[PDB]
């Protein structure tokens, strides 16, 4: 439906709800007026215990058979944690139902202390779901998410 250049999801979280982003695990994923990279407001995501926990996001219904997309979004870690790296992954069901785990992009180290650019491309042969997370080899940092946006590179 979309041609190359346009914009499929644009999230600056500066209105009140998580614009679809839910925990994946026992999270609590949720708007924050404390830090932005832009704008008043951020996605927050607290609470992680293990290392596949954080906030993800559904692309079943954005991103389709063969188109190359790219993702990218601003990250910074909250208040006081130490050190750790950061990347996106989709985990996606096969043509066969089975459980595949896609990498976007190299984990980049991010701290307390500055916003952190994240950015990959994405594309898949075969499937029936798709599911975004942000995640974090350190099992208990808490990060920030903001001006997330996934745009098509090229048609299928
Ligand atoms: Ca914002």
């Amino acid at each position: 439906a979309a041609k190359a250049g346009d914009i499929l999801l644009s999230h600056s979280f500066e209105e009140g709800t998580t614009q679809g982003w839910t925990a994946r695990g026992g999270v609590k994923v949720d708007v924050t007026a404390e830090q932005a990279y832009q704008g008043k407001q951020s996605l927050q995501t607290t609470g992680r215990t293990e290392a596949w926990n954080g906030p993800s996001l559904s692309l079943t219904d954005v991103v389709h058979k063969n188109e190359v997309v790219e993702i990218s979004g601003y990250v910074k870690l909250v208040a006081g944690s130490a050190p750790a790296d950061l990347k996106f992954t989709v985990e996606r069901r096969d043509g066969n139902g089975d459980t595949q785990y896609d990498q976007v992009n190299a984990a980049e180290q991010v701290t307390d202390q500055k916003w952190v650019k994240l950015q990959g491309q994405y594309s898949y042969e075969q499937g029936s779901s798709l599911l975004l997370y942000l995640e974090s080899t350190d099992a208990k940092a808490a990060y920030l998410l903001d001006e997330f946006q996934i745009r098509l590179v090229k048609a299928a």
